[PDB]
């Protein structure tokens, strides 16, 4: 109830947000980044734990969510870090990159994607709050299979007070009704070109380091049991 | 401007709306399904023609979306074609499949993609008028790059008169601004998983049969030319 309405959600949902990653180095870009990727996992697990009403839901479909939408996450948060920093990548403190650096390769091609959509959202002008209610929705939003009988109920209710606040928090813009939409909608279809993202970069982590897809599916069972 | 009102706009594509393909057969599935493919992209340009302002953005930036965006936008018409019969495909007049029959492989995967998002359609009562908005959504929107200096002040303006005349249809409902809110949200966060089984689709066809990819960059240039 409380803690799903829009200000309260808003600032749970700020204390939840997972600390900075240190990649502590002593296929060198591929070992770092997949290293980084195990690193940060752990934390998104938690993270989705903080999310009022998530850990009440199926684990059925809490294992689903997850196991769909961990690298659109992990790169939803690597735009927000590099929002302000055109031409670069901010991966992690110690690991920043150069499009020239995207190299040495396929990896250019997602390098460009990130970088792309990157600079729409700073165009966009996404505030904190906006961004902690999309990323939300991205986890929540990643499957349909899980919200195809009370742990759907739940799915729904808990996706709709998301999109509930983030119209709450566009609307105190002080904005005309109109641009309220028009701004939703440029939100939401940007979502779009996250996934596709998530995609490609899923498709050249197969071609292929580390487990980063098996421990993760190893610590969703650690996750259950 | 006219041409770009909602009641207008929204028949304007009504009238735009491709033709039953048949497929006219005299690796059969895949035979079958790249050979329909290869006809309904002609149409499709076809179609993108027809929408107001779309021939007068840069042909950089034609062939950009409609390269980006045909699977995506033979798949939305699917779903619509294929709403009202669960369990079932209706490819074309006569290329209907049932799930059993996409067991013969790889496609079992899409198959189920493609059979969610539709019950999800379904579920929404997803309206003709609301179809037609949501499939010209997905041409405009198939691209970043394209509206990363006059063609793209003209692809945003034809991309916000799509999403006004949606907005504008919602409206009509005589629901609650909540509500409208609230499908105008379902709506959109719908075109994330429409670009997933698009991916996807993509991705079985290059592991792999007609030169769907091909003769249509070929359609590209005639097209230019
Ligand atoms: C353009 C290269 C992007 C590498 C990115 C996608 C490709 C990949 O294999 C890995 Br493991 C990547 C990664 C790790 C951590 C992170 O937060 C985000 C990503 C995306
Ligand atoms: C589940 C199998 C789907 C086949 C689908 C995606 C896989 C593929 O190779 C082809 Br050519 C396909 C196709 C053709 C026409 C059309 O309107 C839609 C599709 C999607």
């Amino acid at each position: 109830l409380d803690a799903l309405s829009p200000e309260q959600l808003v600032l749970t949902l700020l204390e939840a947000e997972p600390p900075h990653v240190l990649i502590s180095r002593p296929a060198s870009m591929m070992m770092s980044l997949t290293k980084l990727a195990d690193k940060e996992l752990v934390h998104m697990i938690s993270w989705a734990k903080k999310i009022p009403g998530f850990v009440e839901l199926s684990l059925f479909d809490q294992v689903r969510l997850l196991e769909s939408c961990w690298m659109e996450v992990l790169m939803m948060g690597l735009m927000w870090r590099s929002i302000d920093h055109p031409g670069k990548l901010i991966f992690a403190p110690d690991l920043v990159l150069d499009r020239d650096e995207g190299k040495c390769e396929g990896i250019l091609e997602i390098f460009d994607m990130l970088l792309a959509t990157t600079s729409r959202f700073r165009e966009l002008k996404l505030q904190h709050k906006e961004y902690l209610c999309v990323k939300a929705m991205i986890l929540l939003n990643s499957s349909m299979y899980p919200l195809v009988a009370d742990s759907s109920r739940k799915l729904a209710h808990l996706l709709n007070a998301v999109t509930d606040a983030l119209v709450w928090v566009i609307a105190k813009s002080g904005i005309s009704s109109q641009q309220q939409s028009m701004r939703l909608a440029n939100l939401l279809m940007l979502l779009s070109h996250v996934r596709h993202a998530s995609n490609k970069g899923m498709e050249h982590l197969l071609n292929m380091v580390v487990p980063v897809y098996d421990l993760l599916l190893e610590m969703l069972n650690a996750h259950v049991l």
